[PDB]
């Protein structure tokens, strides 16, 4: 039956031990699932050479995906939007097919402990019921700052799909545009402002 | 009927001008082409901080795409391969799809010149008939060298496709290959070795 993702007991790709050795009660907190046959979940990271606050200030723009994300051809949220949980967006997602619509619903936004996330709730797309969980978190040694970007999802496997077939294209994406928000916001960072 | 694909008569985005006027020679060579009822065709540009035959390097390896493209699960080109024109490989690409093959020709390679070009020949999935020409071209100013890569294809709409569809989706996937083969280049020219 259903089963609990371990991402908070080995070291995802992209984070050494020692930030692992920090990061495993957040891991378990907000990247911790409960999936079902048919499903499939990962955990991505990315250390980016910027303040936390510099990287949370993209990352939480809802109404903005584009902004760390490939991909988009557009995203609305429609007149009198607010930053609140519960807010929808519409994505357009260039695919490359007749173009349709990735309706996205906020599911979580906590400035103060850098938490936000997203679902999935219609679209006609390869990530069907996908719920996804980002974190952010500080890093210091010797005076140096940096962050770790934590990234997972749950999302369904299509019929005629392997669970690799699912999960090797969307670590791809992740992988992808957590690069695009490790460009951006170090840019944002070494210019200040 | 058919038409001549004018992209060595205006600059493509990520030119400058003056690039562009010792590059359109070039365009119209080798990234022009002629196009019928229900194909299109780009051309796109990337500058990167390192010298042409580093750059070309990476560029020519019609094996090992995934050197410096995304969404290779893998490449194939089987035993007694030689870099000749008229070899073939078998590249599975990441589409969270039940995983396939294209087959991809080597068409031009000329090393002298930096001018390689491939040709899908088989497949099913988004770029049927998609056939492409990357050149590689250096600059000089006061003694700092950069080289800039061109890139141009011509591929089907598929039915109940527009054409910004498909241009929309083939320029970001070319787009983003450019980006990685600047980073991979990049590393490369900055260790020399
Ligand atoms: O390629 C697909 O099949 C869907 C991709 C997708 C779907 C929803 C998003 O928000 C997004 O950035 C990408
Ligand atoms: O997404 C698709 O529909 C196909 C993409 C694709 C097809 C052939 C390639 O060589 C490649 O790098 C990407």
């Amino acid at each position: 039956l259903s089963t609990i993702t371990t991402h908070h007991l080995t070291v995802p790709p992209g984070l050494t031990p020692e930030e692992f050795q920090e990061l495993s009660s957040s891991i378990a907190e907000f990247h911790s699932y409960r999936i079902n046959p048919g499903q499939c979940s990962s955990l991505l990271a990315q250390r980016i050479h910027a303040p936390v606050e510099t990287v949370w200030t993209v990352v939480r723009r809802f109404d903005k995906p584009q902004t760390y994300k490939h991909f988009i051809k557009s995203c609305s949220v429609g007149e009198d939007f607010r930053m609140t949980v519960g807010s929808t967006r519409d994505v357009t997602v260039i695919s490359g097919l007749p173009a349709a619509t990735s309706t996205e619903r906020l599911d979580i936004l906590d400035d103060d402990r850098h938490v936000t996330g997203f679902s999935i709730i219609g679209g006609e797309h390869r990530l069907r019921n996908y719920r996804s969980v980002t974190t952010v978190h500080g890093f210091e040694r010797d005076g140096e700052i940096w962050t770790v970007v934590l990234e997972s999802y749950v999302v369904d496997v299509p019929e005629g799909n392997t669970e690799e077939d699912t999960r090797l294209f969307a670590d791809t994406v992740v992988k992808l545009n957590l690069q695009k928000l490790a460009s951006v916001t170090e840019t944002l960072a070494r210019e200040a402002g």
